[PDB]
């Protein structure tokens, strides 16, 4: 099993500084 | 089993500094 | 089993500093 | 079983500093 | 006639296990 | 006639286990 | 005639186990 | 007649296990 | 007649295990 | 008649295991 | 098993500095 | 098993400095 | 001048038969 | 002048038969 | 002048029979 | 002048029979 | 002048029978 | 002048029978 | 520090004339 | 620091004349 | 630092005359 | 630093006259 | 530094007269 | 540094008169 969601989204006129995304372990 | 939600969303005219997202363990 | 919600949302003209999101354990 | 809600919401013209969200254990 | 709505929606950071959708009869 | 609504909605950081939706008869 | 509403809504950080929705008859 | 809606939607960072969708009968 | 909708959507950073879609009967 | 929709969509950074799609009957 | 979502999204008029994405472990 | 999503997306009029993407381990 | 509001709202699981809306004169 | 609102809204699982909307005069 | 709104909205799992929309005069 | 809005929207799992849209006069 | 909007939208799993759209006059 | 919008959109898993679109007059 | 909210909102069938928004100083 | 929100929102069937938005200083 | 949001949004059936957006200083 | 959002959005059936967008200074 | 967003978007059935976009200074 | 977004987008059934885009200074 283990159906695992990740990151989904919309950035519209937005700002994001130094994101750290780890998909695992 | 283990159906696990992640991160879904909309950023509209928004600011997010140094997010840390870990999807696992 | 274990159907587990994550983080879903809308950021509209908003600010979020250094969020830490862990989806697991 | 264990149907577990997470975090859902709307941030409109809002500010949130250093949130810590843990979805697990 | 018979204008019949179905299923429309948004899943944001969410989990749904074994859904059964029947559009008919 | 028979204008019939279905299911419309938003799931934000939510969990739903084994839903059964029948649109008909 | 027969204008019939269905199910519309928002689930925010919520949990719903084994819902049964029948739109018909 | 019989204008019949199906399934339309957005899955953003989400998980769905073993869905069963039947469009007919 | 019988104008029948199918399945339309967006999967963004999402996971779906063993879906079964039948368009007919 | 019988104008019948199929499956249209976008998979972005997503995972789908063993889908079964039947367009007919 | 282990159907695991990654990162899917739209950047529209947006800025992202030094992102670190690890898909594994 | 292990169906694992990667990174899919659209950059429209956007800027991204020094991204680091590792698909493995 | 003449800043004039129109009709804004949410219909959730609701039914409305033969509405007549005129925005003008 | 004459800033005039129109019709904005959400229909979720709802039914509306034969609406007549005139934006003008 | 005359900045005039039209019709904007979301139909989620909804049904609408024979709408008549006139944007003008 | 005369900046005039039209029709913008989302149909998700919805049904609409014989719409008549006139953008003009 | 006369900046005039038309019809823009998304049909996701939806059905529309015999639409009549006139952009002019 | 007369900047006039037409029809732009996405049909995803959708059905549309006998549409009539006239861009002119 | 200084996590500062901006302007987030929904305008549904509404009218707003000559707004002046300054996000800064 | 200085995580600063901007302007995020939805305009549905709405009218806005001569807005002035300055994001800076 | 200085993570600064811009303008993100949806215009659905809406009208906006002579907007002035300055992203800077 | 200075991660700065711009303008991201969707115009659906909408009208915008003489916009002035400056991304700089 | 200075990661700066530009203009990203979708125009669907929309009209825009004499836009002036300057990306610089 | 200075990673600077430009203009990216989709025009679907849309009209744009005399746009002026300057990418520089």
């Amino acid at each position: 099993g283990a159906v695992v969601g990740g990151l989904g989204g919309y950035m519209l006129g937005s700002a994001m500084s130094r994101p750290m995304m780890h998909f695992g372990n």
